[PDB]
C-alpha cells in the first residue's frame, strides 16, 4: 500500500508533489535536464522521484531507470551532483511542509539509495 497511504490522502500528497514539482522548476542545477519536458510531464517526473522516495520503489525497476535516463546520462551530462540536487530539493519541500524530521531521514535514505542512483547515473 501506496504514497496515498504515508503522507495522509489526495491533498496531503498534491501539496508534497506540487512544492516539490515548484522547487526543481527553479533549481538552476537541474533545470535544463528538462528542457525538452513540458509542464504536465515535469510534474509527473517529481511525482515519481516522490513515490519512489517514499518506499514504492516496487514500479521503477533498474532497467528501466537505465534506460529512462541514458540520453541525460550521454548527453545532458547527468551525474551525481545533479542526483543528489533532486534528493535534497525533496527534502528541503518536506521540511517545509512540516513533515517530522524522523520521516524525512527515512525517505532520504530511500531517495539516497546507491543502487537505484547506480541505474538512473547508468554507472
Ligand atoms: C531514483 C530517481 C529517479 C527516478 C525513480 C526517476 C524516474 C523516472 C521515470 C519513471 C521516468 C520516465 C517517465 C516516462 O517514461 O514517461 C523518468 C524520466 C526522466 N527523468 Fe527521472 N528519475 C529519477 C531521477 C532523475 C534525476 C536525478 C533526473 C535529473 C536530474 C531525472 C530526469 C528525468 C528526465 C529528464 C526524464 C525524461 C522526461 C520525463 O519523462 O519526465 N530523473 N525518470
Amino acid at each position: 500500500s501506496t504514497l496515498y497511504e504515508k503522507l495522509g490522502g489526495t491533498t496531503a500528497v498534491d501539496l508534497a508533489v506540487d512544492k516539490f514539482y515548484e522547487r526543481v522548476l527553479q533549481d538552476d542545477r537541474i533545470k535544463h535536464f528538462f528542457a525538452d519536458v513540458d509542464m504536465a510531464k515535469q510534474r509527473a517526473h517529481q511525482k515519481a522521484f516522490l513515490t519512489y522516495a517514499f518506499g514504492g520503489t516496487d514500479k521503477y525497476d533498474g532497467r528501466y531507470m537505465r534506460e529512462a535516463h541514458k540520453e541525460l546520462v550521454e548527453n545532458h551530462g547527468l551525474n551525481g551532483e545533479h542526483f543528489d540536487a533532486v534528493a535534497e530539493d525533496l527534502l528541503a519541500t518536506l521540511k517545509e511542509m512540516g513533515v517530522p524530521e524522523d520521516l524525512i531521514a527515512e525517505v532520504a535514505a530511500v531517495a539516497g539509495a546507491p543502487a537505484a542512483k547506480r541505474d538512473v547515473l547508468n554507472q
